[PDB]
């Protein structure tokens, strides 16, 4: 339908025409809305609308030390009220269909969303976290006040929470393959480990299939076999921190005997629902009192913000030493709609 | 009957009337006690005794690290022995009963509390949380020494919490009414909300009474109807945060159609043992080996400390935007004795 | 056995004879290990293998953020390949024995550990926590590059943990025994509290066996008795902080009758399964997929690190006032081999 919220005291009404503003590498859809004000409420107040783009990291109780990294990554204020002039750049149909029912209270605002900007991602609380999560957030913020300066009063302010999203490119990548040889010492012997997956580009709930396998021309054995999925979380702040977290994972007693081959495909999938404890995983952007997935991969440089991608790892577990390895990485995102 | 502790090896022991000294707004009730000491003992080193007034603010590993808001806001130290000049101002019959029969190694000591002060507060750690809580207290200690600067002993000091307090005014004060109306458009609809509540001021474990009126003349309809009472702690550091807590909440699925009137009473009562789960609460005062409630409300500046109050809050739930509210101020405190 | 791990690639495994580096007060147990390289693999790049005491305290979000402490105690850089002057000494019959086996591309390595220096401690993460543990270890890495100076590679580096420890002196020191008598004011009552220990030094899970005497020549009643074992954790960054966690307790109903004497030996064992939920409990250094214990004492200064120590109480529970209590020193630790 159309996305809307007032402010407490019912004085204030910002209109969108939807929460989810897609990336397309290129540019942004650009965020077109109406607010609402009582005329004889201002008065000689203004009114403003806001589009922030915030980066918080860190727990509740460091905010009020000030000690947590915020930033906001990207500020835009506007003057609605007293009208101005009109570009840019026409007024969508969505604001003439508002502007019409709504009357001339009803004032239009415009905003691009710079394409150098992260996603929405929210890093997953705990049950004991209780303030707002850490990751990235955009907000349309509109209140009345004399000037920009003036402190903020949650009576008169809107808050409204909306998602920069990516989806899918159209263009299928290359096949997600890779190998591992275990040379052993004098001995022309080795342990061979060849993995891949069908594809480069896997949808939110979509199960992968990792094709495994194992030649043993070694006197080693394999006992077990581990397959995971594990999002990568690359925390830019002023050093790069890289997290890691397993989301998913099948660990059989498969064993490769000495001078043996073994084929197999091993079926797997991420979901959010499996991880719901692991504190600081990377949501896609948390909305109202909607469900979230695993955050989708980022389709890229380390700039300020969260960048997300995703492996399958194939460990090949020999006794004391000798473990094997691949790792295959892919991407993870819902499909254009 | 009488409060006493003494020092690990039991050579040191301070006595006090009561834990609880209640602030009367203009003025508080003074720390009028007496310290024990083994004479031998202490041979030339002094007695002291301190009354501190402490504001922590942070978790355990921040201590370690320096990063936690440690402030002592009041600091008196006092040398009891060898004794010193009489005034201020008698001693209180307490002490002459205690100094009777106690002898002449027992020394009065005799601190005020200054008013300008924060009442003890204890913000509720978690079940992880193994250091002393967040919030305000207040801490006798006595001790021996050569000089005040010499470092600490725990097997000769003494350490005794006492408490500020506050109780509720007695004069009432105004009854808590508010409306909201939401206004739709250019039909002259509208969506009317009051609320009220008998009375400003509530017991701790008193039932909250909330009148609530719902005038639908609109189109919309109300789906559910939420009343809760709402914790807030303004925390002073270097910057004021204001954290909020809901501490109960009926929610009920009571409709209101459009064009009808609606009209109930909803109780509600906010209870600690219903909120055991929350961390950084604000608490009245832990004492020893007793239970606590909710904090108390502050009866007032921004000065450093924790100022608590409370807030009725009455929602209609309508569908897509159109939510409705108020808020009702109210004081939480214990009646005086 | 013998103690090897890989890159995750397998061009570079290094060897150790064991895990576990015994620290003997005048000196410590030196590394000696070799690591084998791949020939073609390597090429223009040269072999380097580290040894790093390193201290970490401070939760996993504080290292985003550049808040946690994290201080190298210990750095060794040693460049294997190209080969280097043999000294020193020889090469243990070890590393001939895995020079022999591997051949030409097997490169030995040597390392001594200073003596000034903590042992492996490791402080308990919560559930919660998923990061590396806070505490003091020791790690091999070795790895592929043209200079020290460049960065980390993942897939070419090998990353080794392992433990400088203590063992208990062969020497029994002097019994534990305390007293802790409370004299009553003008009359010549007194509440006489005596205990011991059968020896200083105990291993993990053997009983302590708590030897309390009580002459109760008073009128107050005991009424219940506690003993407990408590860890102390001196963690020593810019200021040393002393934190204690019991770890064992007995508490029983045992009263002390006015006029009466009361003897009796309490047995109490600090296991670290009945403390699996204690955050920040210091643990002997965590390895691979094995289990640890509480950690050892520390048999020493306040440089940097963590010191450990335990102590017995025992304590008279008495009405009101009263209470007393000694405490008893021991030393707790793993036999020497
Ligand atoms: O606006 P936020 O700061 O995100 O806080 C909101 C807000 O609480 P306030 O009354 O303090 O503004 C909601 O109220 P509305 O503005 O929506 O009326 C409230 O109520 P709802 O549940 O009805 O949305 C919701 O509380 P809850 O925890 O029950 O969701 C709560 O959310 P947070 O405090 O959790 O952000
Ligand atoms: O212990 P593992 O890692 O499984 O491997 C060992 C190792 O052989 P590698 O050189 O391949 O590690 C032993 O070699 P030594 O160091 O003992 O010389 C060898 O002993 P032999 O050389 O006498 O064969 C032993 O065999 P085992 O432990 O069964 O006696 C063999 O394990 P596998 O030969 O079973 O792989
Ligand atoms: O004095 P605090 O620093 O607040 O610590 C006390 C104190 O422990 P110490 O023996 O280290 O001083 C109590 O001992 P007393 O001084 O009262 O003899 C002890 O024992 P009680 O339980 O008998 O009061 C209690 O331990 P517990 O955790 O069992 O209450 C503990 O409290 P905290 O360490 O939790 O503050
Ligand atoms: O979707 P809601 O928020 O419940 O309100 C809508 C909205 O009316 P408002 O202007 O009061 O929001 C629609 O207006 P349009 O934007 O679609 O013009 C209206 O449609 P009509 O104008 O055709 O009546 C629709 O009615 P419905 O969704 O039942 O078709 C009506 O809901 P109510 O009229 O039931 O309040
Ligand atoms: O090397 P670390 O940083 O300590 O992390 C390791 C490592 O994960 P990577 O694949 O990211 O290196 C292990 O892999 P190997 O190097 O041993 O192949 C992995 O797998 P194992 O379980 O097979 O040891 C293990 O994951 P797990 O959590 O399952 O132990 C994990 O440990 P941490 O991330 O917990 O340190
Ligand atoms: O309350 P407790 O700490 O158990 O001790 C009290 C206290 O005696 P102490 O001086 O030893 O503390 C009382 O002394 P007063 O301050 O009341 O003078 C005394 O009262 P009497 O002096 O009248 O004996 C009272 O006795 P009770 O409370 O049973 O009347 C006695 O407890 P015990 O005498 O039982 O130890």
């Amino acid at each position: 339908r159309v996305f809307k919220k007032s402010s407490p005291n019912c004085k204030l009404t910002v209109y969108l025409g939807k929460r989810d503003f897609v990336d397309h590498l290129d540019k942004v859809d650009p965020v077109d809305g109406v607010v609402l004000v009582d005329p004889d409420y201002l008065k000689d107040r203004k009114v403003f609308v806001t589009l922030t783009c915030a980066f918080r990291y860190g727990r509740e109780d460091l905010d009020v030390l000030g000690l947590s990294f915020r930033k906001d990554l990207f500020i835009a204020n506007y003057q609605a009220f007293p009208p101005t002039p009109n570009p840019p750049r026409p007024p969508t149909r969505l604001q003439e269909r508002l502007l019409r029912k709504l009357g001339q209270h009803a004032h239009p605002f415009f905003f691009t969303i710079p394409q150098n900007l992260p996603c929405s991602v929210t890093l997953q609380p705990g049950p004991e976290d209780t303030g707002k999560a850490c990751g990235v957030d955009f907000e349309i913020r509109a209140f009345c006040a004399k000037s920009l300066e003036e402190k903020s009063h949650k009576r008169n302010s809107v808050r409204l929470v909306i998602r920069k999203v990516q989806f899918a490119p159209e263009k299928p990548g290359p096949q997600p393959s890779a190998e591992t040889t275990r040379h052993f010492l004098m001995s022309d012997r080795s342990l061979h480990l060849e993995a891949s997956l069908d594809k480069e580009l896997y949808y939110h709930g979509e199960p992968l299939n990792v094709n495994v396998h194992v030649t043993n021309n070694s006197t080693k054995t394999v006992k077990k076999i581990k397959v995971s999925v594990r999002q990568y979380a690359d925390i830019c702040l002023f050093s790069t921190a890289q997290y890691k977290c397993p989301v998913a994972q099948v660990e059989q007693d498969d064993q490769v005997s000495p001078s043996s081959t073994f084929c197999k495909v091993y079926t797997i999938t991420p979901l959010l629902s499996n991880n719901r404890e692991k504190r600081g995983l990377a949501l896609d952007g948390k909305l109202k009192h909607e469900d979230t997935n695993l955050a989708s991969s980022t389709i890229v440089k380390e700039v300020l913000g969260i960048l997300v991608s995703y492996r399958v790892k194939v460990k090949l577990v020999v006794s004391r030493g000798g473990d094997v390895s691949v790792e295959l990485p892919f991407v993870l995102m819902h499909p254009k709609p």
